[PDB]
């Protein structure tokens, strides 16, 4: 039951409540309400990153 994303591009935090992924990452999705950003954890931080660049993957 849990939530598995694949970033498909690089993503530099440019906010506070932003976060950075690498390209490849696997990331666990916590909030997808939102059409354009959604709220990802990668290790040990979370933030938002565009939804365009991840993958569900499950």
């Amino acid at each position: 039951g849990k939530e598995l994303v694949l970033a498909l591009y690089d993503y530099q935090e440019k906010s506070p409540d932003e976060v950075t992924m690498k390209k490849g990452d696997i990331l666990t999705l916590l909030n997808s309400t939102n059409k354009d950003w959604w709220k990802v954890e990668v290790n040990d931080r979370q933030g938002f990153v565009p939804a365009a660049y991840v993958k569900k993957l499950d």
